[PDB]
């Protein structure tokens, strides 16, 4: 048997995977004008060179695909993609969507800490500013589960369509 937290969360995971998969049920030709759409301008500030670390020094970042993304805290690197679906748990924790930056596989990010309004809709740029890639393997209750999430601590620390959240 499940109890209602765990089923929640499996049929969260059920959803997430399914998305990721399908793209969020995006047609190829939007996917594509999505893609094309997609400028080196929505990197906002994280291009500038004077990016503020998270540990305090002035770095400069490059731009890198998701699929180059290695796990923990991508340091040096910023991420900029297009949002294909959103969608949260039950308990509204976390605000979870899917970027495609290729004709490659879709992206998990989950956003935490969510205190003011937020969100982000389908076709917006999102840049990433030195991503935490966790590699998820899941077993739980005989389901399996295998895939990967951006974590991200704040909104405040996103660039949406090319403007600082913060
Ligand atoms: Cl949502």
């Amino acid at each position: 048997s499940m109890r209602q937290r765990e089923q929640q969360l499996l049929e969260f995971l059920d959803r997430l995977t399914s998305l990721l998969e399908s793209k969020g049920k995006v047609k190829t030709k939007k996917l594509q004008s999505m893609l094309g759409s997609l400028r080196p301008a929505h990197l906002g500030p994280c291009s500038d060179g004077h990016y503020q670390s998270a540990s305090g020094q002035k770095v400069t970042l490059e731009l890198k695909p998701l699929s180059t993304l290695q796990p923990g805290v991508n340091s040096g690197a910023v991420i900029l993609g297009k949002v294909v679906f959103s969608l949260t748990t039950e308990e509204k924790v976390p605000f979870t969507f899917g970027l495609v930056d290729s004709d490659g596989p879709c992206y998990a990010v989950m956003v935490y800490n969510i205190v003011q309004s937020w969100g982000v809709l389908i076709g917006d740029s999102v840049a990433i500013p030195e991503p935490n890639l966790r590699l998820h393997r899941i077993q739980h209750k005989g389901k399996d589960y295998s895939f990967s999430s951006v974590r991200v601590e704040t909104p405040l620390l996103l660039v949406v369509n090319g403007k600082p959240q913060g």
